């Protein structure tokens, strides 16, 4: 058995043909679960669950090393709120490649209607496509003052929330380099795909959006159709992203974008297609 994070360690599962996974996890570890708020309250990342599907899809279907991870038809459910170091048991149950995943504070946890469900979606694994992908595109785009940015968001992420290195824009296309720092990227290579790296792309999107909307009731990921990953453990791409063209000109609801990741070299990490964005 596999070791992560996250998910935690297989456990018996009461339905016949599940497959499930266990773990504990507070605001102190993976300590990235302390840094992101919304309103004073801390609130898991819902790249979280991305990650964690990922990694079952990783240990739940066998293959070789080289195998591209794929997690399908995402929606994100309820928010997990932390209370600072109180432990949360985390849960993803399995069952003919669906997943569900939900979250019971550690003394109810015995009682099924103490779990609160916080993503579903579809796993798969295919062997690594030989086709050509595709390079990060030359932009030649205008540079997003990260500055101002970081300034805005300061009341929803700390530090080790904040990886986003360079970004430029063009129309409704951009190209971002995210990095991580310290610890995050000491422990990388413990994950698919860090959250706090994928997390960094997404708030590439937030960025280019927070050049022309307010950043009051932010944006939250609520799904994705599609996120196919080639490469595990990365801790530096390029992301190339676009926004689908918004209902508004002046202030949307939602957002739809698409994200391709490169390594610094230029070979394709992973895709993520319409990935849904909505106001909290
Ligand atoms: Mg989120």
């Amino acid at each position: 058995e596999r070791f992560h994070p996250l998910l935690g360690r297989r456990v018996l599962d009461p339905a016949p043909g599940a497959r499930c996974f266990t773990g504990t996890v507070s605001s102190d570890r993976p300590a990235y679960l302390g840094e992101h708020w919304v309103y004073d309250a801390i609130v898991v990342l819902g790249v979280t669950y991305l990650e964690m599907a990922l990694a079952a899809a990783s240990r739940l279907l066998p293959g070789n090393a080289a195998d591209t991870l794929i997690v399908e038809d995402v929606t994100v459910w309820s928010p997990l709120v932390l209370r600072a170091g109180a432990p949360a048991r985390l849960r993803l149950r399995s069952e003919d490649e669906r997943f569900e995943i939900h979250s019971a504070e550690p003394e109810r946890s015995d009682d099924e209607s103490a779990w609160t469900r916080h993503a579903t979606g579809r796993i798969a694994r295919r062997q690594l496509s030989p086709d050509a992908t595709g390079q990060l595109p030359r932009l030649d785009g205008e540079a997003v003052e990260l500055d101002a940015y970081y300034e805005r968001m300061r009341i929803y992420y700390g530090p080790r929330l904040r990886n986003i290195r360079h970004l430029e824009r063009r129309g409704r296309e951009a190209i971002g380099h995210v990095c991580l720092q310290g610890e995050e990227a000491q422990e990388s290579a413990s994950y698919e795909l860090h959250p706090a790296l994928l997390d960094a792309c997404f708030q590439c999107v937030f960025a280019l959006i927070y050049a022309h909307e307010s950043h009051r009731e932010p944006f939250v990921p609520l799904g994705c159709a599609r996120i196919e990953l080639r490469a595990r453990g990365v801790r530096e791409v390029r992301v190339h992203l676009r926004l689908h063209p918004p209902r508004s000109t002046d202030h949307n609801q939602t957002h739809t974008a698409d994200l391709r990741l490169f390594d610094m070299e230029g070979r394709l990490v992973a895709s993520v297609d319409a990935l849904q964005l909505k106001r909290a």
